[PDB]
This record gives C-alpha cells, sequence and structure tokens, in this order.
C-alpha cells in the first residue's frame, strides 16, 4: 500500500540527490544537466515563469536559447515527497537575489524511468508577497 | 517500467479532474476538499498564497469567497503512469483580464480513491 510508503528513506535520498543536481545546474545554466533530468517524452511539459512549453524537444530548445542572467536565487522552503519506489514531487519557495517584491514557487513531479529519475512536469511562477 | 496512459486509468483520472473543475466553478468546497490528499505533506501553491498541509488548504477553501470564475481551456494534458499516479496540467483564460492561467496537479490513487497530492496555479502575461 502506497500510503504506507511515503518518504521511504532510500527513495527520498535518491530523489533529493537528483533535485540537488537540478538546482545546481539551474544556477550555473548547465543546460546539458537540465535537459538530462527532464523526461524525454512528448508528454513532458514546463509551465515557466514566462512561457508554456509542451514536449521535451520544445523544453530543450528553450533551454538552448535562454539567457544565463538573473538566474540566482535563495531557496526559502523545500518539500520533497516520495510515493512508493518510483514517484515523487519536489516543491520549493524561493526569492531571487534580484527582484525584491516577488516570491517564487517551483513545482516538479518526478518519475523513476529505466534511465533514472526524471522530471515529468514542472511549473514555476512568481507572486507578490504581502 | 511505468506504463503511460493506460486506458482505464486515464479515463478514471480524467473523470476526477472533471469533478474537480466543476466543483471549482460551483464553489463546492466539500468536493474540492474531498479530492485533496488528506496529509500534512499535501500542498497548494495558489494564485495568491502558499499553503502547506491538508488542514491549511481545507481551512482556506472553507472560508474563501464564491469567486472562482469560469475558464476557457486552451490546452489540457492528463498523463497517467502505471495504475496509481497521474499529472493533470491545463492552460486557461478566465472569461476577466488578458492573463493566461496554468494549473498543475499531481494525483495519486490512495485507498480512498484518486487524490491531489500537490498543486500549483499561476497567471502570467503572455504576448499577443
Amino acid at each position: 500500500m502506497l500510503e504506507m510508503q511515503i518518504n521511504l528513506p532510500e527513495v527520498h535520498a535518491e530523489v533529493t540527490a537528483q533535485f540537488v543536481r537540478y538546482e545546481k545546474a539551474l544556477t550555473s545554466n548547465d543546460t546539458a544537466v537540465l535537459n538530462e533530468l527532464f523526461w524525454n517524452s512528448p508528454q513532458t511539459l514546463r509551465y515557466g515563469a514566462t512561457e508554456n512549453l509542451y514536449g521535451y524537444e520544445a523544453i530543450a530548445g528553450f533551454r538552448a536559447t535562454r539567457s544565463p542572467n538573473n538566474l540566482e536565487r535563495e531557496i526559502v522552503r523545500t518539500v520533497i515527497t516520495t510515493y512508493g519506489h518510483d514517484f515523487a514531487t519536489a516543491n520549493i519557495e524561493f526569492r531571487r537575489l534580484s527582484h525584491s517584491q516577488l516570491t517564487g514557487r517551483q513545482s516538479q513531479t518526478w518519475m523513476r524511468t529505466s534511465q533514472g529519475w526524471r522530471v515529468v512536469a514542472a511549473h514555476v511562477s512568481l507572486i507578490a508577497l504581502p
């Protein structure tokens, strides 16, 4: 039963390590790693801060041309949850070292594929902090 | 090796997603709460607030306004993984301003049925 298999420590460790790689790649604009970690499927999607992208080829195309400026941020809060052995969500709140009056949220859903853990869908947005 | 969009699973999840959307438009708070995973781990990144845990999400729904306006759906992507997991992602326009809404959910099949384990909604300005 899946609800007796929330945050199994070995699975949670695995997902957390890949999430850490993703965050480091994001801040250094390591596009190879950012693409590696997204599920290579037409179903994968990314709702970015400024665009909606459908399918791995569109997301990888977008990362190729995106500017490496104003990427740095501090993570304020993190919740990674795993379900059984093969599925997880990763959610963070962040603040960009630049833009002062907004707080950022990033959400991912991760799946264990035959090539390792991959992001199947993601969503990033910034909202006004009261 | 998770099987994608198995037909029974994909139909089931789609039917619960439709229940959720109809409850949003009618402000049927009981159904909106029923469909969220009853766990401290559940979270909801709303258009204007971040809520952590079922009790906070349910409290927020119960006390908010009958405001949630109708949407025109631009695109819907519902994907299932094996028998017990899914994602539901929609792009929408509120029938209001010129913003483009995005709503993302992840669903799990619990012992009480399909539930939302995490969700995120945001509105952005896209060029026309």
